């Protein structure tokens, strides 16, 4: 179908444009689609892009609007006082503002479907809400509509929600166009998606992106595939990976690096209302916070992540128990059997389940997938699915049997309810991943695991040394391997905050000299330095010139291969804001060879200071461009939970940054 109205190049400069004569007499039937290409790089706090209203005295609550906020939220109002209807649908973090310093043309498609009684909004090719109602209100059927307006809503003769921006194209259709038709509308996106809702992971949500450039030129990414909304563990979360062989232009369909099967992989629309948004999958095992490195000697890619047993997350993990029993300088995974009140078993060499109360081996073994065998025979448990059909979250058996795993709620043998770290490897640069193995405990029997710093590990350029940063109360705990991740030792570095989420990322400034940048509780990013390949560490310093919130955000960091302004360069990615996870920046620092101090010379704003920017990953692509995969929303805010397709990827050149 062709549009009933089509207009373009409207400048919204805090003065509404009347298009009533052009549009109102063309509106007919109860279904409509609005397609709008617009820019707003300096928006007002709250502004309407498009309005249909009754402008008459006494009818201020009879209007339809498409509005946005300077937070990047998009929404509609559909109001008719005579019908007693006041619909307000919206989603935070749905917009782009600027890319490479130029205003972005957002493509908005709003579908008002009378037959299905559903209102659906897409922005930049992403569905941001779809709302079905019992009593449908057609948008041009509001009582006494007499104004069609761009850049405001006329209420009682006055301009409300005045806009700054521009509408480069606007079309309306007297039809609810199909999802397939929507997908054919040309986009002008500054970004691309690597992981997205409906892909092979079947997770509706993603968090904690990583990026790493492999020696072959393949660029690898990992991520938390989060099923139960965007909540951290306890939940169901798998670790997924995807790679690009063409400098980030296209990406492979994701596969899993680490996955559990005690709960079904379900694509679920997690509730965002205040009553239910804290619904949390409570009986599933999960992985969370992954990190990647490449090993030169073996050629293997190595991925670590935290592992959480069923119903466990950082909040309820036993802080006083590693989950391992120490014997002669050997650590063995403890197990508790159905009906016992103690952990009376251990897993020894070749996966043999051993009874500690009698010092006898049992007829149970644990295979390499941490699954339980009896007499070489695989035990199973019944899988769970989740649903909100009852009006609240229900987790219930679904009839499918899956291998019994010691991390599962329903297992005959269960691990200590605490957090662990696991590693897996790939021999084919991320086309497949091995079965994961648990790392041993590093801080003794009676201390829970450290928390892996998501992002990249560090492969020292001049040796086979691999380092993964982790954190715990009062220190960074660097995990060091010189034998392709076969064995690990820790190097502890005290930090002057307790209770910090001290997510740390490292760069090699030069041979054997490592600077680590990390999140703190002070509002400033901190750093420390090693000059002996991670054996020992300096005291902690802080970066001036970048602000974080009190709780802080992950920072990603790389050593750029090329000189900038004749100097060695480090690039940091972080929000720059004292208020929230917003104002994303790449900050370019030039190294002073005299003392290894860094001058933070260039700040590149990823998008508007008010638009969301949280965890991020950065990598130098083989062509010397910079790839950035980042959470484009405030992942701390309790108002921005459970958003789909907000982890996004962009390509930048150094000249863009400087
Ligand atoms: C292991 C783990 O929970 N890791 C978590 C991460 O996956 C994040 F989501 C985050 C966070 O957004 O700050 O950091 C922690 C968590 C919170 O601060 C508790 O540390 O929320």
């Amino acid at each position: 179908i062709s549009p009933i109205f089509q207009g373009g190049s409207y400048q919204l400069n805090n003065k509404s444009i009347d298009i009533s004569s052009l549009l109102l007499d063309k509106l007919s039937g109860e279904s409509q689609t609005v397609v709008m290409k617009f820019k707003a790089d300096k928006p007002n706090s709250l502004q309407a892009l498009f309005g249909l209203s009754n402008s008459k005295a006494g009818f201020k609550n009879n209007y339809f609007s498409i509005f946005m906020r300077d937070s990047g939220e998009i929404g509609v109002e559909i109001r008719d006082a005579q019908k007693g209807i006041n619909y307000l649908f919206s989603r935070p973090a749905s917009l782009w503002g600027k890319h490479k310093g130029q205003a972005v043309e957002n493509t908005l498609v709003f579908v008002s479907d009378s037959k299905d009684k559903t209102y659906t909004m897409y922005v930049n090719g992403i569905e941001v809400f779809s709302e079905t109602v019992d009593t449908f209100l057609p948008i041009s059927n509001i009582n006494g509509i007499d104004k069609a307006t761009l850049g405001a809503v006329n209420r009682e003769g006055k301009e409300h929600y005045l806009a700054k921006g521009s509408i480069d194209e606007i079309s309306l259709f007297n039809k609810a166009i199909s999802d397939q038709e929507v997908s054919t509308i040309p986009l002008s996106n500054p970004f691309q998606l690597i992981f997205q809702s409906g892909d092979s992971t079947q997770a509706n949500y993603f968090r904690i992106p990583t990026l790493y450039t492999l020696s072959s030129g393949r660029v690898l990414s990992s991520i938390d595939a989060r099923y139960g909304g965007t909540h951290d563990s306890k939940s169901k979360i798998n670790i997924a990976t995807s790679y690009s062989d063409d400098n980030g232009k296209t990406w492979s369909e994701p596969i899993f690096a680490m996955k559990f099967n005690d709960y079904e992989e379900q694509l679920v629309y997690w509730p965002r209302d205040n009553k239910l948004k804290n619904s949390q999958i409570s009986g599933s095992a999960s992985f969370i916070d992954s990190s990647i490195v490449e090993d030169k000697k073996s050629g293997k890619t190595i991925l670590l992540a935290d592992v959480m047993p069923a119903g466990i997350g950082n909040n309820n993990a036993n802080k006083a128990d590693s989950g391992f029993k120490e014997i002669n300088g050997h650590y063995y995974l403890k197990l508790k059997k159905n009906g016992d009140n103690d952990f009376r078993y251990t897993v020894r060499e070749n996966g043999v389940v051993y009874n500690e109360t009698t010092n006898k081996p049992t007829n149970y073994t644990i295979n390499d997938k941490y699954e339980v065998l009896e007499g070489g025979k695989s035990l199973t448990v019944e899988q769970y699915s989740v649903d909100f059909d009852s009006g609240s979250l229900r987790e219930r058996h679904n009839g499918k049997q899956v291998p019994m795993n010691v991390f599962y709620k329903d297992s005959l043998f269960k691990v200590t309810p605490t957090n662990y770290i696991a590693m897996t490897t790939s021999q084919n640069r991320g086309e497949s991943w091995e079965q994961f193995k648990l790392l041993p405990p590093f801080l003794g029997e009676k201390h829970n695991g450290t928390y892996l710093c998501p992002g990249q590990g560090l492969a020292l350029k001049s040796s086979n040394r691999l380092i993964f940063a982790t954190y715990t109360s009062g220190e960074l705990t660097y995990l060091i391997s010189d034998d392709s991740g076969q064995t690990w030792k820790k190097s502890s570095a005290s930090i002057p905050f307790k209770n910090a989420t001290a997510e740390a990322q490292m760069v090699e400034l030069r041979d054997g000299v490592i600077r680590t940048f990390f999140r703190t509780t002070t509002g400033k990013i901190a750093y420390m330095t090693s000059r002996d390949s991670g054996e020992t560490w300096s005291k902690v310093s802080y970066i001036d010139g970048i602000q974080q919130t009190s709780y802080g955000t992950q920072v990603s960091a790389i050593k750029y291969s090329q000189l900038i302004d004749g100097k060695e360069a480090v690039i940091l990615s972080t929000p720059n804001s004292r208020s929230g996870r917003k104002g994303g920046q790449l900050v370019v620092g030039l190294v002073n060879k005299e003392d290894d101090s860094i001058d933070w010379k260039y700040h590149y704003g990823i998008d508007l200071p008010s638009y969301g920017y949280a965890y991020s990953a950065i990598t130098e692509l083989p062509n010397h461009h910079i790839g950035v995969l980042f959470e484009k929303y405030d992942s701390w805010s309790r108002n921005e939970l459970h958003l789909s397709n907000v982890v996004q990827y962009i390509d930048l050149e150094i000249n863009d940054l400087t």
